[PDB]
């Protein structure tokens, strides 16, 4: 498409963000959340291509297709790398995509800030069974499982491949398309 | 004592806050939660006293003692006043203290942002059954409860006279002081 959103969130610490036109940049070493990366401002059902490196030194860092839904509002990941992270809520099942088996989990956030301002919404995560920091995402197959296992989506807002992390230090240099 | 700290925690929209040497003044009109106040560094067993005005037009709004706990990490509350706030967690028990009764609750806040980083930490609230805006809040009394009823309480960090909000507009002019 063409990359056109920058998703630069932050509370603390040393976080270092550099994004690009086709990717971005990130070194951190912090005890507080952040999510950055790049994508689009209204997310599609287009296969999307992430690459690069993703280090994570110590505590807990996340690579993954992130996004947000719309009536119902709805926060969604498709982890494709993650450590140190504490997995939380309830398995619903799996999906086979693009290469390996995704477990999938449905979590809930009580008075959470969101595009929405702070509210109280599900969260829709595929957690990749076998890391990696290259390849593509095909969404699709992700959508409908989480749709066949009860978890409804709405109108799509923005979705960014982005880094998260906190509780430690690493660095991620990744290429984003579609 | 002598106030010599300042809660200022706000996410977005239009909070208006002004501290004070005796107190504090806040204004707003936000969808995002903020948590302004003034009090001590370490907290103590003094008595706290507040009074003032605190009007909530729309939205969620709260005036409480607050405050934060080390080694185990807690986040309390002591609501003097609540409006469309949604009651989280599980219903502990009472406790009648300076002119009222108040429902004990504890909640669990997971990868939430604390005076430690983002952690999982749990809460003790007491929530007045006689919702007031000027007042005495003997705090041993719910130290002692909360402590009788299993919530145990670690190192005393900082404690304010708080105001918190999100999803409408409000204001509030409160006298702090112990
Ligand atoms: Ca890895
Ligand atoms: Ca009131």
């Amino acid at each position: 498409a063409s990359i056109n959103y920058d998703q630069n969130y932050q509370t603390g610490g040393q976080v270092s963000y550099s994004p690009s036109n086709t990717g971005f940049s990130v070194n951190w070493n912090t005890q507080d959340d952040f999510v950055v990366g790049v994508g689009w401002t209204t997310g599609s059902s287009a296969p999307i291509n992430f690459g690069g490196s993703f280090s994570v030194n110590s505590g807990t860092g996340l690579l993954s297709v992130y996004g947000w839904s719309t009536n119902p509002l709805v926060e969604y990941y498709i982890m494709e790398d993650n450590h140190n992270y504490p997995a939380q809520g309830t398995v619903k099942g799996t999906v086979t995509s693009d290469g390996a088996t995704y477990t999938i989990w449905e979590n809930t956030r009580v008075n959470e800030p969101s595009i929405q301002g702070t509210a109280t919404f599900n969260q829709y995560i595929s957690v990749r069974n076998s890391p990696r920091t290259s390849g593509t995402v095909t969404v699709q197959n992700h959508f409908n499982a989480w749709a066949s296992l009860g978890l409804h989506l709405g109108q799509m807002n923005y979705q960014v491949v982005a880094v998260e992390g906190w509780g430690g230090s690493g660095s991620a240099s990744q290429s984003v398309s579609n």
